[PDB]
């Protein structure tokens, strides 16, 4: 069983594709011609927000699966849901103003350290039984 | 094991990505762009942006590829996987010659990514209704 | 029986987060206010190095697991550790001067390449097991 992990993962991949879509409409609304990524200030906020998310994505996925596999799938899955929401706050907050990114950011960084902690314990815990 | 095809596509796609990184490295030398800068030459700037768009989407493609292959069909996911790799080849070399000649390869690889997403969502769903609610769409 | 892969994977994730933190400390120290990523030579080097690392991360993870799953987990694990070390040289090297990034860059692309090779052999050998040929005949 990894079905809960599997659901959360497909969920998050849809959010990441959505964010990429938001940048695509921002190019048109603020007339920023590829390959440029600068000019309009709110475009730079949208672009930078989507970039920070897309960077951290594989890191969320790995910690998510290690925790779910070596600690508990249901608990990890729940944390996973919380992360997806924190990233929803981060993205939309930042789009409006750089200081509105702060809540969603702290939320998503909290979950991530926890996931790391849980995955690290279960992996450790698992090897002392051997 | 019953993932041997997925593993093969993954390794192929990973080689294409390292290949894209090599071109950026060679473009840096051809147009004399001093690191860590990434602007100055229009032809460099198109190559950099192209590799950037590919390298962003890579983990999304991988998750979508494996979820399709595990919960829907390894052979169908595997075949789409190859075409996606092909589309990104068009996108990259397309964008490199002109900003607007990236579009065919762009629509191809994204169309495919969505189909794979669809399949992954169905199979995961089907497996979920059969494992916590005892309902299979089997008929 | 993927316990070693899991461990290396958690180490590398911590490494990546530590790098992200450096960019954050650099933002405060050289006054680069978000969403800007230019404006200070020392920041731009730290930023660019961290960007190269996080982009290459999923490529390393896939390659690590295909090798570890289809060839040998202990050997893939060891290569994984040396790669994490190469990225350590690369990042701090680049932070001091763009031209001190080259050793760690070479070590880690060397490793990635070895991992890509081993995974390809292992998948091949493993594919022949549904053709019933196993090169346990070379063992
Ligand atoms: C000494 C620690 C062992 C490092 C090897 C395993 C790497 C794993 C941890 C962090 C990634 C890189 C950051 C390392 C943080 C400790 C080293 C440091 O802070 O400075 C290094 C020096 O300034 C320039 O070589
Ligand atoms: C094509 C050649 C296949 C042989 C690869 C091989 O030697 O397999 C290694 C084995 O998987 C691990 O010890
Ligand atoms: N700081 C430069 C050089 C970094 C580096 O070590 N390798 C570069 C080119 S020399 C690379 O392979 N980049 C792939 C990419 O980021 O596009 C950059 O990121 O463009
Ligand atoms: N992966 C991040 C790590 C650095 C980081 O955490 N930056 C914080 C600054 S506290 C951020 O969210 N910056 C907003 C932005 O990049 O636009 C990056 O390279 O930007």
């Amino acid at each position: 069983n990894s079905i809960l992990l599997a659901a959360v993962s497909i969920l998050s991949a849809c959010q990441q594709s959505y964010f990429a879509l938001q940048v695509g409409k921002a190019r048109l609304k603020y007339k920023v011609t590829p390959p440029a990524v600068t000019g309009s200030p709110e475009f730079e906020r949208v672009f930078r927000a989507q970039q920070n998310c897309v960077e951290f994505y594989p890191i969320f996925i790995i910690t998510l699966w290690m925790a779910g596999w070596y600690f508990n799938q249901v608990f990890a899955t729940c944390l996973g849901l919380v992360y997806i929401y924190g990233r929803h706050l981060y993205f939309w907050g930042y789009s409006e103003a750089a200081k509105k990114r702060i809540t969603g950011f702290r939320l998503s960084l909290g979950i991530l350290a926890l996931l790391t902690l849980l995955g690290a314990l279960g992996i450790a815990n698992s090897f002392l039984d051997e």
